[PDB]
């Protein structure tokens, strides 16, 4: 196909999670075991074909940090979409991730697509997260999720193009 289409997606959530690794794995490939926690934010762009479409992908990979919460809607303010990031190793991440869906549910555009991350699947020895009670979370609020794994690259790709179908 010939049309083009370009969104903005915005990736939320506490660090560490593998915020930038899911990143990283979509737009080159890479997954790297040792990782510089992110500075404030990171800016990355990837282009895919969907079905007759070109999709340019716009990324804002945020530090997940505290201290950087009053920064966040700098970078979901106009964001088509957002994937609220948690580990399934950590409780206390997904409850974050829980309250970083109400934020933008009430302060990003009426409209935004939230996707909701389960990252690190491939540590479902130490998992502290029922999958079933995530997706019964997940439909609950109108969430496209998926348990992903930046490290084996299971439902990378997906979970960026389930979101770029939808919108
Ligand atoms: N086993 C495993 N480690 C991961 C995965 N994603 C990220 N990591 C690791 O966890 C750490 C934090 O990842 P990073 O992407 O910097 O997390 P961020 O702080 O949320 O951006 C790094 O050591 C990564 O290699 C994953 O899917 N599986
Ligand atoms: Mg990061």
């Amino acid at each position: 196909g010939n049309k083009i289409c370009q969104f903005k997606l915005v990736l939320l959530g506490e660090s560490p999670v593998g915020k930038s690794s899911l990143v990283l794995r979509f737009v080159k490939g890479q997954f790297h075991e040792f990782q510089e926690s992110t500075i404030g934010a990171a800016f990355l762009t990837q282009t895919v074909c969907l079905d007759d479409t070109t999709v340019k992908f716009e990324i804002w990979d945020t530090a997940g940090q505290e201290r950087y919460h009053s920064l966040a809607p700098m970078y979901y303010r106009g964001a088509q979409a957002a994937i609220v990031v948690y580990d399934i190793t950590n409780e206390e991440s997904f409850a974050r991730a829980k309250n970083w869906v109400k934020e933008l549910q009430r302060q990003a555009s009426p409209n935004i697509v939230i996707a909701l991350s389960g990252n690190k699947a491939d540590l479902a020895n130490k998992r502290a997260v029922d999958f079933q009670e995530a997706q019964s979370y997940a439909d609950d609020n109108s969430l496209l999720f998926m348990e992903t794994s930046a490290k084996t690259s299971m439902n990378v790709n997906e979970i960026f193009m389930a979101i770029a179908k939808k919108l």
